[PDB]
């Protein structure tokens, strides 16, 4: 079937320049590898504030990655990851953007650290949400169970600790393979 995924990404003042920059590689070569397929992509950046970089309609028209990214900016400011999956729940998938009914919901969320926010994600729960945490703050299993609560069950699968944003391309594969199935 059709896959509707947005790619949920930290832009907070803890990234550094180059880290930023490897998350927009990842999001530009797993588009890459999935041109042409039952994929549609959508873009959402947060760190204080929520920014849809490209609908799904966006990707639709232009189904360029370098072009779709090309104007990001990293925001460098606060990490409210409550309000950026909400945001995504409701603001994102919609057909009005391009958002396909038949299609299955995915998320990809990547981030560095805990939400500086709060609330819930139930609104958001229907979607499968994947979560990659990465860096200094999830070294402990203490600190990587707080990425538990974000993602889709069991955490054992859906939960993606790396050390370095190096670790970000080596890791496209493991997804799509379980994406469907």
């Amino acid at each position: 079937g059709n896959v509707d995924l947005v790619f949920l990404f930290d832009g907070s003042m803890s990234l550094q320049p180059d880290e930023f920059q490897k998350i927009l590689d990842f999001m530009k070569d797993v588009m890459k590898k999935l041109s042409n397929t039952s994929y549609q992509f959508a873009a959402v950046q947060f760190s204080t504030s929520y920014k849809t970089e490209f609908d799904f309609s966006d990707y639709v028209k232009r189904k360029d990655p370098d072009a779709l990214l090309k104007h990001v900016k990293h925001m460098l400011l606060l990490t409210n990851t409550f309000g950026a999956i909400n945001y995504v729940a409701t603001e994102v998938f919609r057909e009005e953007l391009g958002a396909r009914p038949d299609a299955t919901k995915v998320l990809i969320i990547i981030t560095d650290g805990e939400a500086t926010d709060s609330g819930n994600i139930d609104a958001a729960k229907d979607i499968i949400r994947y979560i990659i945490g990465i860096g200094k703050h999830f070294q402990t299993k203490e600190s990587q169970e707080t990425l538990h609560k974000f993602a889709s069950k069991p955490a054992s699968e859906f939960v993606k600790i790396l050390d370095t944003f190096e670790k970000l391309k080596d890791l496209f594969t493991e997804l799509q393979k379980k994406i469907y199935v």
